[PDB]
């Protein structure tokens, strides 16, 4: 009886990114 | 009987993105 | 009898994307 | 009965990316 | 009966990825 | 002078999903 | 000058999923 | 001058997935 | 001059994921 | 002058996973 074929792709979730430089170009 | 054929393609999700530089160019 | 086929392509999500900077041009 | 072809490809999920450099270029 | 063919290709998750680093460039 | 604070948030593009199942119930 | 502060999220771009089960219940 | 902070996030590209199972359920 | 600060995470890329398995539940 | 940190965390490119078995359930 039950045939299952899956085909999960996936990618990319759940995650933070920070990117939150101090760059202080005092000429 | 039951047959599942199933392609989940999922992405980019459940995510935070933060970028708050600070750059202080002082001529 | 229960044939299901299924294609989910879901995407971009449930996800904040904050872009806070912060630039001082003191010339 | 049972049979269950999977195929599970997952990826970056639940990984913080924190760049926070601090350059200080005083000329 | 049971019969269960699967293939999981993980990867890149639960992990952090910290850069912080400090430059001094004193001309 | 030139600051540019960017974010490119893309996904899911030029891929192809190709769902092309063939059952055959003979009952 | 030139300060460029980016972050690129990309995912999930120029791949091609291919299912295409072959299912004979031959009752 | 040149100050270039970048954080490239890419996953999954340029793969492709094939799932082509054959069964036979010859009840 | 030149300061470069550079975070590549790449993952799961140029890779073939090749699932074809045959069975044969001849009850 | 030319100051570069880098950080390059790739994984899982460029291999191919190669799952095809051979089930004979002849009951």
């Amino acid at each position: 009886p039950v045939v299952a074929i899956s085909l999960l792709d996936t990618s990319n979730f759940n995650n933070q990114l920070d990117q939150t430089p101090r760059v202080f170009y005092l000429a």
